[PDB]
């Protein structure tokens, strides 16, 4: 069944109250339900029709009277159908008791068992899974949930709203009653029971000086990982205050990690649930990313509250409507937090390489899919990622002040109620009207942004007048036609623009933002004293293929004298992809033409004097300068490759890196060792809530440096490896395992590793990814024995997602001619598939650009896929996951 955008029509019912009874016991879980139903203005005499999946029915009723089966009711393990001449015309009530088994739901979605907390998960269509429902997100409810359970075992209850009853009941049971009258969508119900621990602390709103409980909870073994999320619950709290003076509505709050969770986190009403290695960390036990990456989910969900939560979808179509926004506000609250420019770099970074490859594929989609079989499958980084930077443009488009001003009116506007894109692109639009002084404008070519897919591609010339001082830039902006719009029409597309004077560096002209609507366009500056170095797209300003067409002399001063990070970087990049692409055709040319000699051309000997200038620059910034020692990422640079030979990428790439290091690894060493004492400062290492995002970034330059020394053989960089393996930062000892691939103290490091990781169950995983993406020419034995030793059996999404797909990354390893790699992943998504086909779906991330490679691979690759989808047991999500990728 396929569902369409254009076919959205209301429910002819309405659900006006769940009462739920929700009883857990060894063997199983009885849910008892009672829905106070009506007729809604658009019923024409239909059947009752309820979603419920995988459900025992003990009985049904409608008022209070039992339905028989077969007369009365068909059930499908999949719909329930209760024939229209036996529903009531006016208010009812539907009753049922079904049992089900948490205890072997190993794809988490429902209600289920992770470890020894039972925890559901509803968003998108989980909810039926646990009880009969209309499951969607139009049919707004009252709910008042009553849940029971074992008091040794579950101690601990938890559902949305207020917790209004706790009573004992024999047998050593207890009971917990939790009544939220706002009414929600059944997606954002959620309940929790487990031996849960806690930190908890009270927070003061910022203008009706509302107390706030907020509560913490994760299992016993690791309560002390949880101080960093409750920082980022305050300041999360504090920034929706302070950028969009909203505040939480609630009197309480909780957010609860479980070990076995399919994704991040999700947003239910007042009982946030979290992957474990997105809430809990400590100094000693977790990597350095595991800060940004709790501040931003704890964050993402937290925003959700208003922007999902109290302003809801009217159907799956809008997900961008709260995912897009949501990550925007995300990305606006941690560039505030962390002060560095990498911030929104890594956002860039992760766009351009990920959600590009993905707007390239057959996958491609819009940020409003006009379709879905499994809504599941639409939960992507072009959904999220690209969604936010449509979010983000406007923006860009208005300025902080304006854009505060509408989005104040989606709120005020749409609070309470279910909304579209439209009723966002609608407040943004009275902004821009006022912004303008004309109410005559209009964003109305604004929505192409939400229904064109494919990425456009803005290209540039320019010309000079030194006698007028009169300044050129012609822009032209294009997107491929794809399988979703034959002819792909112009977009809104702003330009953040500046004009560096190339003989001191220095700002030309003010700030600046082109407005491009048409096919193309001239944008004309007057008195500009001398001819200048565009900076175009400052800040990444619309999420385009950038065509600067600069020389690199050009972009060597502006990866040097502009203003703009962004700018910077794609100078940088830019410089990069011309040397890349030279060498991977001329390493091309000699192996179709089995030359025995041939030249390369060296990399730009002033490029590698700018980025020496950049890293011996004291005030530089060393994030910024950890990006400027990296190559582009693979995933970016297929994106400009047909029929990409990964081999040949391979060789390019390690040719670019060793011209480079064979003139400044003695810098590099240098730097190394002078980041020391401030890199690994051990000051506050016992402070949790004390996270230097700087400090951090010190760390993450003086480990790209070990690895680029350890890849050349530095002279006795080993020496280095061993005294880093001994730090106490756990991002310092995994680098250590990683760089010591390139020697043979590998598996000595390997067991040391091993050890301090294998009592932290995230540790573990973190150490598990390390192995996996080691650069070994043995790493399908070291995979082999992972899987024997460590990953085993597991059914943990975070111990399978480790071992495998950091491993997908190794570009000469992973895409063995032989087809070997190709052939381990598909057997562990086919197995994996099995009992969770969401996990299944992303372990299908490698096969993602199986048409962008050479026709040996691209072969290898779809044969995997044919056999994957020839499987009897095939999912839904897997099936069509696979149908759409293989363009069948
Ligand atoms: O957590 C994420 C993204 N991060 C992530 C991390 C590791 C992974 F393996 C996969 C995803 N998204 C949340 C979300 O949006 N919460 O607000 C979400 C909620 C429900 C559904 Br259905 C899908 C996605
Ligand atoms: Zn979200």
């Amino acid at each position: 069944k396929i569902h369409y955008r254009k076919d959205y029509k209301p429910s002819g019912f309405i659900i006006n109250q769940v009462t739920l009874n929700i009883n857990i016991h060894d063997q199983e879980t009885i849910v008892r339900s009672v829905l106070d139903m009506d007729i809604s203005k658009h019923n024409v005499g239909e059947d009752l029709v309820f979603d419920g999946v995988g459900l025992k029915i003990n009985e049904i009723s409608i008022n209070n009277k039992k339905l028989v089966e077969g007369e009365e009711y068909t059930y499908d393990n999949e719909f329930l159908t209760i024939f229209s001449k036996f529903v009531p015309k006016s208010k009812f009530a539907f009753s049922s008791e079904v049992i089900i088994h948490p205890e072997t739901n190993y794809a988490l979605t429902g209600l289920y068992k992770s470890k020894n907390i039972i925890v559901s998960q509803c968003e998108a269509t989980g909810f039926r899974r646990i009880t009969f429902f209309i499951d969607r997100p139009d049919m707004m409810a009252k709910y008042d949930v009553t849940v029971t359970a074992d008091k040794e075992k579950y101690p601990v209850l938890l559902s949305n709203g207020d917790k209004v009853n706790e009573f004992e009941i024999p047998g050593g049971r207890h009971g917990a009653r939790f009544n939220d009258p706002p009414l929600k969508p059944c997606y954002l119900f959620a309940v929790v029971a487990g031996d849960l621990k806690h930190l908890s602390a009270t927070y003061i709103t910022k203008y009706t000086k509302k107390k706030v409980e907020l509560y913490v909870f994760s299992e016993e073994k690791y309560v002390s990982k949880l101080q960093w999320a409750l920082e980022c619950l305050k300041k999360s709290m504090a920034f929706d205050e302070d950028y969009f003076g909203l505040e939480y509505d609630l009197s309480r709050l909780n957010l609860v990690a479980v070990s076995d969770f399919n994704v991040g986190a999700m947003e239910n009403k007042g009982l946030n649930i979290f992957n474990a290695n997105s809430l809990l960390a400590s100094k000693k036990n977790s990597i350095d990313f595991s800060y940004a990456r709790i501040l931003t989910v704890v964050g993402h969900e937290y925003f959700h509250q208003y922007t999902g939560n109290r302003v809801t979808l009217r159907d799956w179509f809008q997900l961008t409507l709260k995912e897009g926004l949501t990550v925007h506000r995300e990305n606006l609250f941690s560039e505030e937090m962390t002060k560095t420019v990498t911030t929104r770099l890594s956002h860039v970074d992760l766009l351009r390489s990920v959600q590009f490859l993905e707007d390239s594929s057959p996958l491609s989609h819009p940020i409003r899919p006009e379709s879905y079989v499994s809504m599941e499958n639409f939960y992507t980084t072009t959904v999220y990622d690209k969604g936010s930077e449509v979010m983000r443009m406007y923006l860009t488009i208005l300025g902080e002040e304006y854009y505060k001003k509408g989005f104040d009116i989606y709120i005020k506007k749409n609070d309470g109620n279910t909304a579209t894109c439209e009723d966002f692109n609608y407040a943004m639009e009275q902004a821009y009207k006022m912004k303008k002084a004309d109410n005559s404008a209009n964003l109305n070519q604004y929505l192409l942004w939400f229904s064109q897919s494919g990425t456009p591609h803005v290209s540039f010339k320019y010309n000079y007048d030194a006698e007028k001082k009169q300044y050129s830039i012609h822009v032209n902006q294009y997107t491929k036609p794809d399988e979703n719009q034959k002819e792909k029409k112009p977009l809104f597309i702003p330009i953040s623009v500046g004009l560096i004077n190339p003989e001191n560096g220095k700002e030309m002209i003010s700030q600046t933002t082109l407005e491009l609507t048409k096919e193309s366009d001239t944008f004309v500056f007057n008195n500009i004293a001398v001819k200048p170095i565009p900076s175009l797209f400052r800040g990444f300003s619309a999420p385009v293929y950038i065509e600067d067409q600069l020389t690199d002399e050009e972009r060597i001063l502006l990866l040097k004298y502009d203003s703009d990070a962004f700018v910077r970087y794609n100078s940088c990049t830019n410089i990069y992809m011309k040397q890349i692409l030279m060498n991977y055709n001329e390493f091309l040319k000699a192996k179709n033409e089995k030359l025995e000699s041939f030249q390369l051309t060296p990399v730009n000997a002033q490029f590698i004097d700018a980025i020496k200038y950049l890293l011996e620059d004291p005030h530089a910034d060393a994030g910024f300068k950890s990006y400027i020692v990296s190559l582009p990422q693979d995933r970016y640079i297929i994106n400009f490759v047909s029929n990409l030979d990964t081999d040949v990428l391979a060789d390019t790439k390690e040719y670019i890196y060793k011209q480079i290091g064979d003139k400044l690894n003695d810098v590099y060493y240098k730097m190394f060792k002078s980041l020391e004492a401030k890199a690994d400062d051990l000051t506050y290492f016992n402070d949790e809530s004390h996270v230097d995002f700087d400090q951090m970034n010190m760390r993450t330059l003086r480990n790209t440096l070990l690895s680029l020394l350890s890849k050349a053989q530095y002279p006795n960089i080993l020496n280095e490896i061993i005294e880093h393996s001994k730090s106490p930062y756990p991002s310092n000892w995994l680098t250590s395992l990683s760089v010591s691939a390139y020697f043979d103290k590998y598996f000595e490091l390997y067991d040391k590793t091993y050890k301090l990781s294998k009592d932290d169950e995230l540790l573990l995983q973190e150490w598990l990814k390390t192995v996996s993406r080691s650069d070994r020419k043995d790493i399908y034995e070291i995979l082999k024995k992972l899987e024997n030793e460590v990953l085993k059996d597991s059914k943990n999404p975070n111990d399978i997602r480790a071992v495998y797909l950091p491993f997908t990354n190794n570009l000469r390893r992973f895409h063995d001619i032989s087809g070997k790699g190709y052939k381990l992943i598909a057997e562990v998504i086919t197995k994996t598939d099995k009992f969770n086909p969401m996990v299944a779906t992303q372990l299908c991330e490698p096969f993602k650009l199986w048409n962008k490679l050479d026709t040996k691979r691209q072969e290898l690759m779809l044969n995997e896929m044919n056999t994957m989808l020839q499987e009897p047991q095939i999912s839904n999500n897997l099936k069509e996951y696979l149908l759409r990728l293989t363009n069948k």
